[PDB]
C-alpha cells in the first residue's frame, strides 16, 4: 500500500496522495487533486502511493521544476517508476540539449501550418458528426464524438486505417490510466509491435502522412534511425489519441450543467476562443513529472539524486496564487493563467490542433444543439492518472430545439 518512507524524506511532509484514485474522486477530477491546495498543505509534498515520490502542489513551484531541466530531467517522466524507466517516447523522455533536434523534426508533422492544411477536414468531421446526432436527442458523448472526431483527424494525419483504431485507443489508455489488464512496458512493446511493420515500409514507399514525414525525416542534418521514428510515433501517437479525447469531455460535461455558460457563448460566439482558453485552465488533465538527477534543494527542501517528483500541469491553473476562484469558470477572466499544455522546452507540440479542434467543436456544436443536459439522474465518473479522464457522457435534448445547418 504505502511504501516506507526513505530516510531523507521529513515525516511532516507526507501526504499519501494517490495520483491514479484520488480520495475524493467523486467530486471530479481536478477537485480531487485540488485538496493538495488546501490550507494546511505545503508547496511541496511526499506521498508513499506508488512506490512513493514528491509532489509539487503550487504553480511557481510546478514551473520552475519544468524550467529547470538540468536537475528535473524527463529521463523518468511517467509514475511509478519502472514505468518511467521504460517510457523512452521522444522527444518526450529527452532533455535538451539533445531533445531539440528531435522536436523539431516532430513539430513540422503535428506544427500549425499542419493545422491549417487539416482544419477544412476538421470542420466537415465536426459538423457531419454533429448533424447525425442532432436528430436522435441523445448520444454518449464519450464514443459518440470525444473519441471519433479527434482520432479520426490524427489517424488521417498519421495516415493509420481508422479500424486500428480500437487497439490503439486501448493501448494509449493502459499507459494514462492503466486498469491492471497490462503494464506500462507490456503496452510501449505493443504499440512498438504495431508500428515497426509500418515505419519500414513507409520509409520504403514515402508518403505525406506525419509517419512518412517523420519515418523519412533529419535530425539537425543526418537521417533518423528506425528506432528513433518509432520512439517518436509513439510519442505522437500517445499525444493525440488520449488528451484532447477526455478534454472534451469535461468541457461538454460542464457545459451540460451549465445553461447560462451555453447561451452566453450562443449570444456572443466570438468569445468562444477566451472560452476555450479558461475551460482548458478549469479542466486542465494532464500531470506527469520529472526525475533528480542529482541530490538538490528545492525549496528548502532536500531532493536526492534518483527522487521522482510528480509536477501536476493541471494544479497550475487551479492555484489560487495564479487565478482568484479558480474553481469558477469565467469566460471573461481578464488573465486565464495555466500550464495545461506543460511548461519549459517540451511544451505541447499539438496544442494548436487541440485548441483548434476544442474551438470547432463549440462552435458547430452550439450552432446545432445549444440546449442540452446531463442524462436524468446520471452519476458521472472521472478517472485519474497521467492523464485523467471521464468515464462516460449520456447527453439528452429535444430535436425540436435543435436546428440544422
Ligand atoms: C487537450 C489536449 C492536450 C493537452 C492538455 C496536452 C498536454 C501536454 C503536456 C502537459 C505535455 C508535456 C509533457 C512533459 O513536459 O512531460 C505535452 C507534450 C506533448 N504533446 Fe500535448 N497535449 C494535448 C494534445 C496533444 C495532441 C493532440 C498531440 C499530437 C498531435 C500532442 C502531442 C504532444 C507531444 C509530441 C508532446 C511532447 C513534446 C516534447 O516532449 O517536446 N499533444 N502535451
Ligand atoms: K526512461
Amino acid at each position: 500500500n504505502l511504501a516506507p518512507l526513505p530516510p531523507h524524506v521529513p515525516e511532516h511532509l507526507v501526504f499519501d496522495f494517490d495520483m491514479y484514485n484520488p480520495s475524493n474522486l467523486s467530486a471530479g477530477v481536478q477537485e480531487a487533486w485540488a485538496v493538495l491546495q488546501e490550507s494546511n498543505v505545503p508547496d511541496l509534498v511526499w506521498t508513499r502511493c506508488n512506490g512513493g515520490h514528491w509532489i509539487a502542489t503550487r504553480g511557481q513551484l510546478i514551473r520552475e521544476a519544468y524550467e529547470d531541466y538540468r536537475h528535473f530531467s524527463s529521463e523518468c517522466p511517467w509514475i511509478p517508476r519502472e514505468a518511467g524507466e521504460a517510457f523512452d517516447f521522444i522527444p518526450t523522455s529527452m532533455d535538451p540539449p539533445e531533445q531539440r533536434q528531435f522536436r523539431a523534426l516532430a513539430n513540422q508533422v503535428v506544427g500549425m501550418p499542419v493545422v491549417d492544411k487539416l482544419e477544412n477536414r476538421i470542420q466537415e468531421l465536426a459538423c457531419s458528426l454533429i448533424e447525425s446526432l442532432r436528430p436522435q436527442g441523445q448520444c454518449n458523448f464519450t464514443e459518440d464524438y470525444a473519441e471519433p472526431f479527434p482520432i479520426r483527424i490524427f489517424m488521417l494525419l498519421a495516415g493509420l486505417p481508422e479500424e486500428d483504431i480500437p487497439h490503439l485507443k486501448y493501448l494509449t489508455d493502459q499507459m494514462t490510466r492503466p486498469d491492471g489488464s497490462m503494464t506500462f512496458a507490456e503496452a510501449k512493446e505493443a504499440l512498438y509491435d504495431y508500428l515497426i511493420p509500418i515505419i519500414e515500409q513507409r520509409r520504403q514507399k514515402p508518403g505525406t502522412d506525419a509517419i512518412s514525414i517523420v519515418a523519412n525525416g533529419q535530425v539537425n542534418g543526418r537521417p533518423i534511425t528506425s528506432d528513433e521514428a518509432k520512439r517518436m510515433c509513439g510519442a505522437l501517437l500517445l499525444g493525440g489519441l488520449d488528451t484532447v479525447v477526455n478534454f472534451l469531455s469535461f468541457s461538454m460535461e460542464f457545459l451540460a450543467k451549465s445553461p447560462e455558460h451555453r447561451q452566453e457563448l450562443i449570444e456572443r460566439p466570438e468569445r468562444i476562443p477566451a472560452a476555450c482558453e479558461e475551460l482548458l485552465r478549469r479542466f486542465s488533465l494532464v500531470a506527469d513529472g520529472r526525475i533528480l538527477t542529482s541530490d538538490y534543494e528545492f525549496h528548502g527542501v532536500q531532493l536526492k539524486k534518483g527522487d521522482q517528483i510528480l509536477l501536476p500541469q493541471m494544479l497550475s491553473g487551479l492555484d489560487e496564487r495564479e487565478n482568484a476562484a479558480p474553481m469558477h469558470v469565467d469566460f471573461s477572466r481578464q488573465k486565464v493563467s495555466h500550464t495545461t499544455f506543460g511548461h519549459g522546452s517540451h511544451l505541447c507540440l499539438g496544442q494548436h490542433l487541440a485548441r483548434r479542434e476544442i474551438i470547432v467543436t463549440l462552435k458547430e456544436w452550439l450552432t446545432r444543439i445549444p440546449d442540452f443536459s446531463i442524462a436524468p439522474g446520471a452519476q458521472i465518473q472521472h478517472k485519474s492518472g497521467i492523464v485523467s479522464g471521464v468515464q462516460a457522457l449520456p447527453l439528452v435534448w429535444d430535436p425540436a430545439t435543435t436546428k440544422a445547418v
